[PDB]
């Protein structure tokens, strides 16, 4: 959780960041799919440098959902 955070408050500004955490923890909730989580940073994450935090949030979500995830999010 600190690769990530200290990676977005570099990249984001305050409000972009709260986007991302708030997605992260509906997604952590259970409250949305790990692809309704995907679109949404898709939506966020506008630049290629801002693209680049996808690498970061994959090391944060469920083990079980990581194929989901990669099906999604190229990986490099």
């Amino acid at each position: 959780r600190a690769l990530l955070d200290d990676q977005a408050r570099h990249l984001l500004t305050e409000q972009e960041r709260a986007t991302m955490m708030y997605y992260l923890a509906q997604y952590r909730g259970g409250t949305i799919s790990v692809e309704a989580m995907v679109m949404a940073l898709f939506e966020l994450l506008n630049t290629h440098a801002k693209f680049s935090l996808l690498s970061e949030v994959r090391s944060i979500i469920s083990p079980q959902d990581l194929d989901r995830f990669d099906h999604l999010v190229l990986r490099r």
